[PDB]
């Protein structure tokens, strides 16, 4: 259950060794790389972005409750995301980079999962 990690406290991050981590930000909503070996802190941290990615979208942690994510690459996917900041979904332009939970097909999808819909 590897989804645990996800929703753990953050993994604090350390100066002893340069060996990086992924770790779920709650304060964005988002798998973000940090510097640490495991210096204290939580469970929250994995191999690779991948790992913390696919660990969060199988955390039972509803869509709705993390924020806008569509990549920063430079492909063109219309796809549907909710904002946490206007309580609203709204189309953006996937780049085709990795995501979050927060990621919709249409929306109608995205506010039934907002409404509870599982």
């Amino acid at each position: 259950e590897s989804w645990v990690s996800c929703l753990d406290p953050e993994q604090v991050t350390c100066e002893s060794q340069e060996g990086t981590h992924a770790s779920y930000n709650r304060k964005t909503g988002q798998c973000e790389e940090q510097k640490g070996t495991e210096c204290g802190g939580g469970e929250n941290h994995f191999e690779t972005l991948l790992k913390c990615n696919e660990s969060c979208n199988d955390a039972p942690k509803p869509p709705c409750s993390l924020e806008v994510d569509y990549g920063v690459g430079r492909a063109n996917i219309p796809r549907w995301y909710y904002d946490t900041n206007n309580a609203t979904c709204e189309m953006f332009t996937y780049g085709g980079i990795t995501g979050n939970k927060n990621n919709f097909e249409s929306e109608e999808e995205c506010k039934e999962t907002c409404k509870g819909f599982s």
